[PDB]
């Protein structure tokens, strides 16, 4: 009955809330409508006054840009004609350079690769006569790793059959009264929470 | 009380993985034993085939970064000298905007500035009038609110207390009852546990 007691003290604050909320609503909208009104006189300010002046405002900054546009019009042409000269005489000065230094880089990695390409050849082949000589290594001494892992893992399971038969049969027996227990404990604690908690 | 049994089982587990490790570890050693001496045999030869590797490849590595030096010298020095001199043409050639735009940019900047001096000044005067208006209404209307906030404080108050009182009386009306079945049900309940938890 509690939640239901409480219930009713809740029920009677919201009453007299809502009762309040009544004058509240009545008041605060009585009082934004004032401060609406200022903002309905203001507008006639701050939309009106800035609507005129909105006029020069915009044709000051317009005529300006204009003008800007003008000076820029008149400059870009220069400006793209002078850039023009300088990025053909530049870029003329560069394919002087890219086209024989180009090739000569081109002929001295001819030379470059080429001597690479020489020293790999028997590098290669001894890399070959390398990876044939650890393979060797790691093949008899791999076989023998085999085997001896295949003993290990023999014997690993030998031992591991005391754990899997002796060990779990000695721990199922162990764990046989355990849960004997364990059932006994659970009961007990299941009654105490139904008699105490329900 | 099977603790002793179960650690028991789990000693004699421990034995076993003793019984491994004699014979594992000697195996292992001598497993050791094959695979340093096989690794030393690879690299052996591996180390010995270095110093005629690394030396005849960093002959050549060199006599490439010698060859890719010298061309550095013959064409990123005479380039960086290109460049340079294409840069002071540059220079020159942003220099003679920099100069005659910039002052045209500073003075655009100057009509702007004069336009915002005649723009944002008289505006900001004109919103002082607006902001007057404003704060009049906040002020009389935030009054007239204040009014209405310390009532509705008052009435919230009397509410408040007017709940407060048979609130906190039956709260603790029934807390004492609710108390003492608490103390009931944790007695019983603590009583109980310590027989289970025995
Ligand atoms: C049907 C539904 C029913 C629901 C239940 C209804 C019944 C509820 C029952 C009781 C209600 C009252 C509970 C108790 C209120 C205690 C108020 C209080 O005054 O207690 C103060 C004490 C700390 O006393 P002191 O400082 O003087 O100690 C030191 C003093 N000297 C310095 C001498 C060192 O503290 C405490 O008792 C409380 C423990 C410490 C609190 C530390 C401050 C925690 C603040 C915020 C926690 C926010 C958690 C959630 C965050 C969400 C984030 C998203
Ligand atoms: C439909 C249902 C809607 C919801 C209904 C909710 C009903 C809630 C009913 C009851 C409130 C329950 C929660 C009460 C929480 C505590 C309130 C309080 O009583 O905390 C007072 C403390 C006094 O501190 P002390 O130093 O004396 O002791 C310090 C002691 N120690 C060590 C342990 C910190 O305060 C402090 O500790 C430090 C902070 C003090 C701040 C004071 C600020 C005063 C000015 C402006 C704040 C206005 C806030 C208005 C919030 C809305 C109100 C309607
Ligand atoms: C010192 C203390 C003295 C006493 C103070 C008393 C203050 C009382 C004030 C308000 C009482 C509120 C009572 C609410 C009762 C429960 C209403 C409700 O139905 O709870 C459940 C609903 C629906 O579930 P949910 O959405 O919560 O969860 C959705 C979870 N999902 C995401 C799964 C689906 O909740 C919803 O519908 C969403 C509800 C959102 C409510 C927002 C806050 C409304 C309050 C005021 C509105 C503004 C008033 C002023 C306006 C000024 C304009 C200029
Ligand atoms: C709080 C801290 C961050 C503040 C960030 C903002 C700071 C600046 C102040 C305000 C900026 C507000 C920006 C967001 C505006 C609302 C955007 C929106 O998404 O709103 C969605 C809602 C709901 O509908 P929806 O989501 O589907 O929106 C699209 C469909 N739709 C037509 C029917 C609304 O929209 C609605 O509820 C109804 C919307 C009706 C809008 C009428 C606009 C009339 C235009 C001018 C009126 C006269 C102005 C005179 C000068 C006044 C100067 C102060
Ligand atoms: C200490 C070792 C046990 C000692 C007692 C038992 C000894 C038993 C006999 C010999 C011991 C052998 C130990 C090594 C066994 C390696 C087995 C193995 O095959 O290895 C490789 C596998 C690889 O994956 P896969 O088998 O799926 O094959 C691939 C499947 N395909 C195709 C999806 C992706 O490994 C895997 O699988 C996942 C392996 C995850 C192992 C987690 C071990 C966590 C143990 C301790 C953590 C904390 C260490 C630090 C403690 C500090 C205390 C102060
Ligand atoms: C001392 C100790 C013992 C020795 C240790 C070192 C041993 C080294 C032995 C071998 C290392 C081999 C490394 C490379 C392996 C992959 C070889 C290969 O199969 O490569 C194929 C590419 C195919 O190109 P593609 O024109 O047919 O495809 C054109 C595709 N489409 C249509 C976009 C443009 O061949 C190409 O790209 C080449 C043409 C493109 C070149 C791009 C720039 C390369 C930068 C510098 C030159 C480096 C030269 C030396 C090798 C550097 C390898 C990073
Ligand atoms: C023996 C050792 C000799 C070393 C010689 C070094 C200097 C060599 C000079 C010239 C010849 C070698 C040039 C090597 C670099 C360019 C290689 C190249 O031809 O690449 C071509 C690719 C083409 O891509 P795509 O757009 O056709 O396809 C995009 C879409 N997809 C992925 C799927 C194809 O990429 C491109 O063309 C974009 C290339 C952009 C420029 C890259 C320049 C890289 C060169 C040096 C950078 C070094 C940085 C060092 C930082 C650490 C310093 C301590
Ligand atoms: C690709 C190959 C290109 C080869 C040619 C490259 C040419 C350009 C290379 C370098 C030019 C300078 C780059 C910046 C170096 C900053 C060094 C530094 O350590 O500077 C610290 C100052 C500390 O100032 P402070 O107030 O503590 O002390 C009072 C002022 N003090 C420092 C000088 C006593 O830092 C400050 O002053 C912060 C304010 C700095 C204002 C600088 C205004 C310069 C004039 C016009 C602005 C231009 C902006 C261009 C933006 C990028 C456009 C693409
Ligand atoms: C409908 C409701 C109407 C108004 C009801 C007012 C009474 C409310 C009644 C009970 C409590 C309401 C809820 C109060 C919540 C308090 C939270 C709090 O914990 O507050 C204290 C903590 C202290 O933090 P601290 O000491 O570690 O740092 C201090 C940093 N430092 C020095 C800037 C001082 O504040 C902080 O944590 C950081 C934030 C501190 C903010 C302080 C704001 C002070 C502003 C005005 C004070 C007005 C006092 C008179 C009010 C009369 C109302 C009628
Ligand atoms: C960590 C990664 C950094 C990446 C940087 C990328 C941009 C590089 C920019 C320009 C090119 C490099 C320009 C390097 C200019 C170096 C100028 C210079 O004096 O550097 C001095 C340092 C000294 O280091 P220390 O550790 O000895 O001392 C540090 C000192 N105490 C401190 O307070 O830090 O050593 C160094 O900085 C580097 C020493 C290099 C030695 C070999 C120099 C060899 C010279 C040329 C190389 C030719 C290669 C030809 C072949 C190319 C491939 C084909
Ligand atoms: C009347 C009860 C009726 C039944 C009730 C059943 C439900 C009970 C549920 C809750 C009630 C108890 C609620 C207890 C709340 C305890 C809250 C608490 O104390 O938090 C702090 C403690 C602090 O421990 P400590 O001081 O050791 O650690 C300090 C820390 N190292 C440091 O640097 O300062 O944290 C710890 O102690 C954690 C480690 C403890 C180690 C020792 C743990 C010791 C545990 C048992 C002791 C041996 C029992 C042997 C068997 C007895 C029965 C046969």
């Amino acid at each position: 009955l509690k939640l239901l007691d409480n219930w009713d003290s809740v029920t009677s604050t919201f009453s007299k809330l809502r009762e309040q909320l009544g004058p509240v609503t009545q008041e605060f909208w009585d009082n934004l409508e004032k401060e609406t009104e200022g903002l309905r006189q203001e507008m006639s300010k701050d939309l009106e006054e800035v609507k005129a002046k909105v006029q020069p405002y915009l044709d000051d900054f317009q005529k300006k840009w204009q003008e800007e546009m003008e000076l820029y019009r008149q400059k870009v042409e220069p400006l793209r004609a002078e850039l023009q000269e300088g990025a053909r005489q530049k870029l003329h000065e560069l394919q002087e350079k890219l086209s024989p230094l180009g090739e000569e880089m081109r002929d001295r990695a001819r030379a470059h690769v080429d001597a690479l390409r020489t020293h790999l050849a028997p590098y290669s082949d001894e890399l070959r006569q390398r990876l044939a000589a650890r393979l060797e290594a790691l093949k008899e001494n791999g076989g023998a790793r085999l085997a001896e892992y295949h003993a290990k893992a023999t014997e690993h399971l030998s031992t591991l059959s005391e754990k899997a038969k002796p060990a779990l049969e000695d721990l199922r027996q162990g764990l046989l009264p355990v849960l004997e227990s364990f059932k006994v404990s659970f009961l007990s604690a299941l009654e105490e929470y139904t008699k105490k908690l329900n």
